[PDB]
């Protein structure tokens, strides 16, 4: 009965994703479409753990970089905040990582079929490059208790977690500019832009490595790829429901990519020039059109993709500070303090909802219908 | 017979628009459509004003930037241009801004459902943003003899200018990069540079109050939205006349911005720079493709939209000033001598035919037949 | 039987010529076409000589640029390479342009229906652009033993190579920017880029002859068509066979444009700053991706197109070399020796096959029958 799905169902293509799925993450089947398990009988758990449990990750390890900021930025030095709280969150989420990590290894070595579904998924498949970028954040944010008393960082760490990341983009940006079954006008998604912002988060690494010259370059591709994503989103691709025809959180995904390059052009170059500013205020624009209205906050409904959309945010935020040090004055400490609070409030809402959930209600691990979808039709 | 449009014919999809109108700027009905409205017998006058007189406005306001800059510019010296020039086409264009705008609120206050209308008509939209530059042109254009003797300008100006603007774009962007039904790949023409050009115009004004950061965030937006707009006309969009099989003046509007931003980034710096020189190099290309043929002069037909195609022509030649002061010498004092003199020719020609027509022919105001169309055929 | 193409059949849609004909070149009939002329018998000689043996001269002159760095750049001085390479390969490719342009010319005066065939092909459009790249390429070369001892080149060869490549520029990118039968979105293929590489080789031309404001002119029309045509290439257009749904040797002319720009950005401001450096690194990663498999060398089938795959690798070779003075050491002398190595041997493939097959195999000029495919089907 589950035996199609145990480690030894052909690769489907993405139009059938596209035409049997619904929703704006394409996790839902629809109305008229069978399934190949059981819908009411419970699954083994292994086989209902998604690769979108990495998202929790990158919530927990971009909210670590904000508050080291917070305590040591000269802008920030008239509030008295203690180092602790850096070191609480970033041994929190080393752990978190440790155990999502585990889990999906062992799924690999049993359910090797379902994994490769979640491959090809057109939205599941930027999941793929998650795991290194919370790696890259802890990293540019270690507690300075546990640092060496030196300048650099070892350059070996760099390439222990940029080494896979550029081994899998290479292959994927090959596809994209070719004429095969996954170029990106097929399957060009809200969540496309995962690929892109990990090109800038490396080239921070490399500067703090000594590497100067390699975060030059590594910043030059992530430019280049980005507004190809960027303009390929208004033209008129593949029909379904990831894109909602109004604003929704998904669209926060558009605001990570523009903030993390101003804050890497300022630590390659030593300065918040033309450059950065005008990085920083493309993000800045997109961060009031999303936030700026009324039904953010009154329609608000739990997701474990969720804890996707308040990474971008958490960003925009560490920006804010770099650039109230170019321009002192009270206009500027105003803007870091308020995206500051906004981007933690919206975690802390998650943390509660997230454990009332799991212990409370026992509904945070479902079955997982959306891959067991027929090839055919 | 008339009291459908009066104030108390649901919003139809551009899809409507483009099928049942035809032309370079969507104003005539084909022949196999039915209208509501009796297609013989006069019409009532305010049913027949439309919302494009606004670009006579755009067309005097422009003209009186460039005659202050003639009479005061270090590289037009050689000359002496008396400044009554400028004093008398500012109060003239002035004048003409008052009537046309007295004109309209009165259309709104007895027929609204015509005014709807032409906000919902795909080409239309983008002059309801027109009525705010003309306002922020004349603030940068003020005679000398009315000008207060202080370096700056009081910031109120700019907040009650650049306001309303502001306000009107955000909604507007928010639907272009959405799924819904009046996304930029379903609605965009070549009119739709008039919604992009008010930022690096604004962007002046915030500078002659003292605002440089104000300056340079609305620099910042208004180049991520010409990107997307100048990409995106060379794909594939919805079949209508929109896009003329030749060339033809209404793609004269793709050199405003360009120009604009050349204008907009020397006075935030003080220097004609790298990038100033890009964007007027950019906007000067396209100047000679589309003037510098024959029939451009010999195939010319009166229109009310002509009024609108001479204003990008006159921003052009603001630009070409600007650069002979960082470039002296004589290839540059005669290229700006030869812009300029084109496009106050334009001007005056269709000055003389215009009161002809209104005094000498009495075919100025015919009824407008493209806002009665059937809303289902 | 053949006075159908002789000089005095009319001009086919684009789309007919997508339909008809199969490759990457669009240089094969279909398996249910009929053709117009026998395909068996021998057709007469200046009938089967494609515009496309223009490409040798462009994979010749380009290699007497490199040569002429080798020997005379600081960052090669180690090795001791005579100056007397460039002269031989400078004088070599002077003379079979010579014995092309000559041939060609009379096929025009005795079959020049046959021309305009050629010129209305969506692909071979774009070859006849390079007959002036490469007197530009033989022009910035000249071998140090025939120049004057004066500074600057006099400007009238700007003025003679130049002139016609403009010319026939304003032509083409009008008709892009409208909504004819030949618009971008229509003919786009990948070998589109050879119209715009000839901006930033005259660019360096320009400055060659004491005009700086001249090159700075044709750097920026460069710019803002390589945008549109890099944007392009990732959208929905006709399908056909011109774009491989693999990586084939035919996505190599998407790193000329890169690499000429940031040499011709060198030679206008004097250091190699951080523009020069984003374009050197953007033809980099796609030269990886390229030639980084092993497939790349294992599947090689001899083409006289292949004359044209190898100038867009010895440019980057070239950009290389200066990015190496701007950052002496030894990291960057091996990056500028390895691609110089690989460009060399590639072309020394060629010279060998081609012969061959010309003087041992006698098939290197057969019938082209992509040139008699009926009109109507
Ligand atoms: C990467 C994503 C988030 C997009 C945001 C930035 C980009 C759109 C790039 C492309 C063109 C760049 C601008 C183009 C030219 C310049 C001039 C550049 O060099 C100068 O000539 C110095 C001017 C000065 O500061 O005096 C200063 C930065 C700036 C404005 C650039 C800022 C960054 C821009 C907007
Ligand atoms: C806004 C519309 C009208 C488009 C026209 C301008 C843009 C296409 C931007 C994007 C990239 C920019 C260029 C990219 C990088 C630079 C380097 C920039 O910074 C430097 O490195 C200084 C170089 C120098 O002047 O020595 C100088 C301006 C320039 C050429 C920029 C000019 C403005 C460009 C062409
Ligand atoms: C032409 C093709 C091959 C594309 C490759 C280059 C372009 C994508 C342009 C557009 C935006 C430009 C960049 C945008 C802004 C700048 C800042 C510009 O001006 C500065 O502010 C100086 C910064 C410094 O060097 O300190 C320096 C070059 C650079 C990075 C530009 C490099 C060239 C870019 C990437
Ligand atoms: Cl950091
Ligand atoms: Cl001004
Ligand atoms: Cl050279």
């Amino acid at each position: 009965d589950f035996d199609m799905f145990r480690t030894k169902n052909e690769n489907v293509d993405a139009g059938r994703y596209f035409a049997a799925l619904r929703g704006p993450e394409l996790d839902e089947v629809k109305d008229n479409e069978d399934i190949l398990l059981p819908k009411e009988e419970q699954w083994p758990f292994l086989l209902r753990f998604p690769i979108g449990c990495f998202g929790i990750c990158l919530g927990l390890s971009s909210q670590a970089v904000l508050w080291l900021a917070l305590a040591k930025s000269p802008a920030t030095n008239f509030l008295h905040i203690t180092p602790l709280i850096n070191l609480v969150v970033w041994l929190f989420s080393l752990v978190v990582l440790v155990s999502v990590s585990f889990t999906y290894i062992l799924k690999c070595i049993f359910y090797f079929e379902a994994v490769k579904r979640e491959y090809f998924h057109p939205v599941r498949v930027n999941f793929f490059f998650a795991p290194w970028v919370v790696c890259m954040f802890l990293a540019i944010s270690v507690p300075p208790m546990f640092s060496p008393n030196r300048k650099y960082l070892h350059p070996a760490i760099w390439c222990v977690f940029m080494g896979p990341y550029f081994f899998l983009e290479l292959k994927i940006y090959g596809q994209w500019l070719s004429g095969g079954k996954r170029r990106l006008c097929k399957v060009a998604n809200p969540s496309s832009h995962l690929s892109v912002v990990g090109n800038f988060v490396g080239a921070i690494l490399a500067s703090k490595v000594g590497w100067d010259e390699v975060a030059k370059f590594l910043w030059a591709v992530g430019f280049a790829h980005y507004l190809v994503v960027f303009v390929t989103l208004y033209q008129r691709l593949p029909t379904s429901e990831a894109l909602p025809k109004e604003l929704h959180p998904v669209y926060s995904m558009f605001i990570a990519a523009p903030s993390a390059a101003s804050i890497a052009w300022n630590t390659i170059y030593g300065q918040f020039d033309g450059c950065s500013r005008t990085c920083f205020f493309i993000a800045l624009f997109l961060y009031i059109s999303l936030v700026a209205r009324i039904n953010f906050f009154t329609g608000f409904k739990f997701s474990v993709a969720w804890w996707s959309y308040t990474f971008p945010m958490t960003t925009a935020s560490v920006a804010t500070i770099k650039y109230a040090e170019a321009v002192p004055g009270y206009p500027s400490r105003a803007l870091a303090l308020t995206l500051s609070f906004i981007s933690t409030a919206m975690v802390c809402v998650l943390f509660v909802s997230t454990l009332l959930h799991a212990f409370v209600w026992q509904t945070l691990f479902p079955n997982d219908l959306a891959i067991a979808i027929t090839k055919r039709k």
